């Protein structure tokens, strides 16, 4: 389990920079020695490099990768030099300037962000763009989807494990009789339940709801609701039960079937490597039958492909 | 399921001529007595009913009724005094006489239609008006639109169920291929595909379709396609699906919003009152969440509504 990415052994930041400055001069790039070296580096790793380059090269690194590199490689490699928290601000961002809002980018990324890199996430997006993070989902998102997203950001979920047996089974049993009739969805019961409820708590509801209605809360989750405030549910589900498994149905989603996504495939593979990349893999291996190199591999090509198949890890 | 509309008990034809008589004799009409006859027989039962006023009472009942109504009740009550194959011919001439073409009623009627109807309506349009009904078509509509029409109107279909699954999956994967690229749309593939394979075959090669592209064959034909072509693909595939549903959509789309397209709901309602308005009922439920009867209700008035919501059956 964990990450494929980790801190490099040997790791030389002048060097490195000495390498990418060679790299990258004159006519052309080699873009296996770029490659070879920040696909083969930490986040934080990369930082001491950028600030290795600009003393030892004269050079703003992610400048010069910038003008260098183009299209779905320049994406990947710009992400990975992106400091965590930056890299998700950035993305928030980008999922809503302007215009016809990534509703996809803004439930990934708040449903399945821990509390901390929340809070973190909310200030950097303050002192980056001088507005809020809630107040430019109030402008761009509406109704019910908006609650949600505004819940995950501000942290209205309790973050203790307090487990009342006889309040699990009334969230379960709301839940249930919401369930009877198709007019009779409560979304604002839903919303409730699955915003401000504790993990230990949500995870004994699920458990409970299965028992007496027997059905799956996401089987529910899908008949009785639609359009982004229903992928936001089932993310929170998703994220709650099985995170890894979350993320692989992202991957799979961004590839399988006409198209791609690659801002999803981008951004998921350069946001998780650190973290759970192995167990992505895994669940993306027992859901799909198939391997998450496999797709990555049949489904993008050239140096856009090679950085990517080193963020999996391989096989 | 089925229609709403039946064959009156106790049916005296001499009867309801009298009363119809009765009901526009002298100054002034008795519009109830004319809804409660007419809309509670079916169309045989009302082609009895002019022979039996012409008889017993010496006048044209159908010329008395177009003097004295107005209107759309007017509209509504000689539609439902003109035989069925006929008055799908009205409905297609006046679509295309002149003018502007009703390319909307064009797709309702030649998508809808069974191949004997079709076959009927080619028949009456032509000792009708001394024209071909496809010759009328290739005048007043062109492009890929008019080969759709025509293809329809020729009955260029299998009208077996011969089921090749291998011939099932090279035409999904040819619609797959042609969704590649913005510039690779191919609509003679989709105009042969969707107007030549038997019913069946195309339940089949829909279900391939959403299985190996992730996406429903109306996705990609709204994202491939525009303008009417785009329209009477969506007609043919919904059609082959789900008629009562194609047609449920469109009463919705006729009353929904800013104005009202009377002479489209006149004509669903009284086309599809002896056939299967139960199922058209049940269907718009589902999609909108609505009754039909309540759309009819707040959308028209008078008499006009009042036989619209007999046709209709009720709640
Ligand atoms: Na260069
Ligand atoms: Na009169």
């Amino acid at each position: 389990k964990g990450g494929t990415v980790k801190a490099a052994s040997g790791f030389n930041a002048t060097e490195d920079a000495q390498v990418l400055r060679k790299a990258m001069k004159g006519l052309g790039t080699d873009e296996d020695a770029i490659i070879g070296v920040l696909a083969c580096r930490n986040t934080a790793q990369r930082q001491e490099i950028r600030t290795a380059y600009k003393s030892t090269i004269g050079r703003d690194l992610l400048e010069d990768l910038k003008s260098e590199l183009s299209s779905n490689f320049e994406q990947v490699i710009l992400g990975m030099m992106t400091p965590t928290v930056l890299y998700d601000v950035q993305e928030l961002r980008r999922a809503m300037k302007g215009a016809g809002t990534d509703e996809g980018c803004l439930i990934e990324i708040l449903a399945s962000r821990n509390p901390e890199e929340i809070r973190r996430i909310n200030q950097t997006y303050q002192q980056q763009y001088g507005r809020s993070l809630e107040e430019d989902i109030c402008s761009d998102t509406s109704f019910m989807f908006q609650r949600v997203l505004v819940s995950l950001t501000a942290g209205g979920r309790d973050e203790g494990n307090y487990l009342d047996d006889a309040l699990v089974k009334q969230d379960a049993q709301d839940l249930y009789e919401a369930g009877e009739k198709r007019w009779g969805t409560d979304e604002v019961k839903f919303l409730s339940i699955l915003c401000s409820r504790n993990r230990n708590h949500l995870l004994h509801v699920f458990d409970e709801y299965k028992r007496i209605s027997q059905k799956d809360i996401e089987q529910s989750i899908k008949s009785e609701t639609s359009g982004s405030f229903e992928d936001a549910l089932l993310a929170i589900v998703k994220c709650m039960r099985n995170k890894p498994a979350y993320f692989a149905e992202r991957l799979y989603k961004s590839m399988k079937g006409l198209g791609t996504d690659d801002s999803t495939l981008i951004r998921v593979m350069v946001s998780r490597a650190e973290i759970d990349m192995l167990d992505i893999r895994a669940n993306f291996k027992r859901l799909y039958g198939k391997s998450l190199y496999s797709f990555i591999k049949g489904d993008t090509s050239g140096d856009y492909r090679k950085v990517l198949l080193i963020l999996c890890g391989g096989d």
